[PDB]
RNA sequence: ACUGAAACUGUAGUAGAACCAAUCGGGGUCGUCAAUA
């Protein structure tokens, strides 16, 4: 179970797998490097949910994110989505803390 | 400036000899499963 931190967002295109880190950067281990934010987004889906303005498997988006804490690491908290040809709208304001996830306002 | 006639292409001969539809295989049995937050 422990080996789950040490995998990057990954896609492949054509005879290339390409890595998404996003935001973050690979540290040595594969592990997100000095405590930057998971190198994926989180889509809250079920215990609260972000629909579009369901998003499934593989679609592209666009979308909002805000930088979210808990424990000993954060991610982005996707806020609001679209799909990429859509318009995202305007920046959302600081985010409700959900229980123990804590919003830091980077969006 | 006188059509020849009459005559069974029949008679004898086994599409057959040899070749395995076969070779191997206990109707058997134990460790999880799942990926997030």
């Amino acid at each position: 179970a422990t080996m789950g931190l040490q995998m990057v967002p990954a896609r492949i295109e054509g005879d290339n797998i390409v890595l998404y880190p996003g935001t973050s950067r690979i540290g040595n281990n594969g592990r997100p490097a000095n405590n930057d934010p998971m190198y994926a987004a989180w889509l809250p889906y079920y215990q609260n949910r972000i629909a579009y303005d369901m998003a499934e498997h593989g679609d592209h988006v666009r979308f909002w994110a805000e930088r979210y804490t808990r424990g000993n690491f954060c991610y982005w908290r996707v806020r609001q989505i679209a799909r990429h040809n859509q318009n995202l709208g305007n920046r959302p304001e600081r985010g409700r803390n959900y229980g123990q996830h804590h919003s830091t306002g980077v969006i």
